[PDB]
């Protein structure tokens, strides 16, 4: 109807000093600085407008704030009545201009109070066209897809090429990834090729574990080398709009990111559980030294179950929560790149676990080796003490010599009685055999104490038979069980520890990244906000000053993690660097020629 009394306020009009409000020419000629609390002059108002216009970055917000700001700072005043802006004009900004309520809060007069912004006002800014759609400041890029938007800023996503690192740093990390990826690709393939060439003999535990291990590092390397194909890095890492890929799998985008993610992460996680299977193979290889062999072939089902099933669960679980993200420096897609907390439970947890489990089996194995190796050495020493003191008693002129050699024999026999090979019926006869001998040394000692040297020496000759009838039989068994330890057994443990070291390095890199990522994100937001904040409230004078990023991820750490990941692949590929396999390839060349 004709203008509602509540949709306007009694204020003295002054003619306009600017024909234009934020780019757009105005349909009236008089204004009032009543509606703007912060402004008392028109010139002051205009300067405030120049501060608001730092929201040009944030288009989604800019597009609704422009009309609201005119309606407040440059409102129409006609015949001592100023036109108030409608509620629906003010509320429309609350959503997309949420960065305002975060960074400084909305001023009193821009909060959608019913008194200040009445209901159903014909605003008059609706007749003004605000042509400015708005742009995104570096490192954001303009996009209308809401899945690409960076937090409170809407309309802007992070550029595909990692803003935290220069182009120089990218090609350098890519050179590094190329070197390690390719070499590991060649090493693992060569090593896989030798297994399939001699498949009949190769596919047998524990040597076959290293085949599956090398398979994982081979499949993983493909995923890592993908990016170096012409235009692939951009297809895997960048979105259609030109922002980074984040939160995959997302609906309209291609599968190239999730493909590369599955290739790398599944292969990585399977390789870690195959490593634990290697450390278990090594721990149980010593328990075979017992009467029951306990075959690895029987446990093959349990291995193939865990090694393929567990990565599948983790991969599926990741795909379900949709945490696949791309990175231009690494050139692959992975879990938890953006959301670092998911990287904890899907990368740091499993590696933490394979460290504890694999490490347990590695420690528990060397404990078995060193314990076995010392128990024989100790028995050997006691047995050698017995034989040396028997010679002394044989040669003895007198009782003092005999008593001395016998007390030493006694001590060695009691000590040897304590030893165990690595209430048992075998142990009963072992401990009893020494009980007999100690009791015979006992008898011989009495003769020696009484002075009967020839009697004592005669008694000592019976210890020789007692020794041969029991203790000899068992000492030979102890020697044979430690001889059973082949070089392929120990070589497996050497590889286990060599792999464990790399795992421990990888873990520490991820741990380091996890610990410092939160600051790296904070440092980015502060840099983003700085770019908009520094363009306003600054004199025109010299060029606007560039901002900085406090902190970022360490490329040395990334290069260390890469050396550890690919280094394991290379080290594990040296399992076939033997005489035997040089024969298998030379067998083939003659065949062909
Ligand atoms: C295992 N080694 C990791 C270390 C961390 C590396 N890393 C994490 C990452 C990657 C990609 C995207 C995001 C991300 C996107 C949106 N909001 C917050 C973060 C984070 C980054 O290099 C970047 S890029 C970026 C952009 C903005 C804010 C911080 C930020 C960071 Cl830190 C990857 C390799
Ligand atoms: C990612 C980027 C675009 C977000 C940053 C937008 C910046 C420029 C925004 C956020 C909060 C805004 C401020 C909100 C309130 C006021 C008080 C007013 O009396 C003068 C302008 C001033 C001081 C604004 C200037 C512009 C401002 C600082
Ligand atoms: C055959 C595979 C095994 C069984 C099925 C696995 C899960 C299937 C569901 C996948 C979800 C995929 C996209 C749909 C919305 C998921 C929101 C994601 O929200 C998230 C939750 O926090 C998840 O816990
Ligand atoms: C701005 O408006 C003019 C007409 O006044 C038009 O030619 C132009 O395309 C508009 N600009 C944008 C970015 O839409
Ligand atoms: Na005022
Ligand atoms: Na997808």
């Amino acid at each position: 109807p004709p203008p509602l009394s509540h949709c306007g306020r009694a204020a003295p009009c002054e003619p306009l000093r600017y024909n234009v409000c934020l780019g757009s020419v105005l349909p009236y000629g008089a204004t009032s600085t009543l509606l703007a609390g912060d402004s008392d002059s028109q010139e002051e108002a205009h300067g405030k407008l120049v501060l608001w216009s730092g929201l040009r970055n944030a288009p989604r917000c800019w597009a609704v704030i422009q009309p609201l700001l005119c309606a407040v700072y440059m409102p129409k005043c006609e015949n001592d009545r100023v036109e108030l802006p409608s509620r629906t004009l003010c509320q429309a900004t609350r959503g997309p201009c949420a960065i305002v309520e975060r960074e400084r809060g909305w001023p009193d007069f821009l909060r959608c109070t019913p008194d200040r912004f009445p209901e159903g006002c014909t605003n008059e800014v609706q007749n003004i066209k605000f042509n400015s759609s708005g742009q995104c400041e570096v490192p954001l890029v303009r996009t209308d897809n809401p899945k690409s938007w960076y937090e409170d800023v809407e309309g802007c996503g992070i550029q595909c090429q990692n803003p935290l690192f220069t182009e120089a740093e990218h090609q350098d990390m890519h050179s590094y990834i190329a070197a390690f990826g390719a070499v590991t690709g060649l090493c693992t393939l060569f090593t896989l090729a030798t297994f399939v060439a001699d498949w009949r003999n190769s596919n047998r535990y524990p040597a076959v574990i290293l085949f599956y291990v090398n398979a994982c590092f081979f499949v993983g390397s493909i995923g890592w080398l993908a990016q170096f194909m012409d235009g692939a890095r951009r297809e895997i890492v960048c979105r259609a709009d030109g922002t980074m890929r984040l939160g995959e799998p997302t609906s309209n985008e291609t599968l190239s990111c999730v493909i590369i993610f599955v290739i790398v992460y599944y292969a990585l996680m399977a390789g870690f559980v195959w490593f634990v299977v290697l450390t278990y193979a090594w721990h149980t290889s010593f328990k075979a030294l017992g009467t029951t062999y306990q075959p690895l072939s029987g446990k093959t089902s349990y291995f193939h179950l865990l090694t393929w099933s567990l990565p599948f669960v983790l991969t599926v679980a990741i795909l379900a929560v949709a945490q696949v993200d791309g990175d231009s420096v690494s050139g692959i897609c992975f879990v938890g790149y953006k959301n670092y907390r998911y990287r904890a439970g899907f990368v740091l947890a499993p590696i933490g676990l394979v460290l504890i489990v694999g490490g347990y089996f590695l420690i528990r194995g060397v404990m078995t080796l060193f314990s076995a190796r010392r128990q024989l050495a100790d028995l050997e020493d006691n047995w050698e003490t017995l034989n040396d003191n028997l010679k002394v008693i044989e040669k003895a002129d007198n009782a003092a010599q005999v008593k001395d050699a016998l007390t030493k024999m006694r001590a060695a026999a009691l000590d040897a009685q304590k030893a165990t090979p690595p209430d048992s019926p075998e142990m009963k006869d072992f401990r009893h055999g020494f009980d007999i001998l100690v009791g015979q040394i006992d008898d011989a000692l009495k003769l020696a104490n009484e002075g009967k040297v020839k009697e004592a020496q005669a008694a000592a000759e019976q210890l020789k038979t007692t020794r041969n009838a029991y203790i000899q039989k068992y000492l030979e068994r102890a020697r044979s069980t430690l001889s059973k330890i082949n070089e392929t057994m120990l070589r497996l443990g050497i590889f286990g520890f060599l792999a464990f070291g790399f795992v421990l390095i990888t873990f520490s890199c991820h741990f380091y990244d996890f610990f410092n990522q939160a600051e790296w994100e904070r440092s980015f937001r502060d840099y983003v906000l700085c770019q908009a904040n520094v363009t306003i409230g600054l004199p025109t004078k010299q060029p606007i000053p560039d901002c900085e990023i406090k902190n970022r991820p360490s490329l040395l750490v990334e290069k260390i993690n890469l050396f550890a990941m690919f280094g394991t692949g290379i080290a594990m590929s040296t399992w076939v660097w033997t005489k035997a396999t040089l024969l298998i390839w030379r067998r083939t060349w003659c065949r062909l020629t």
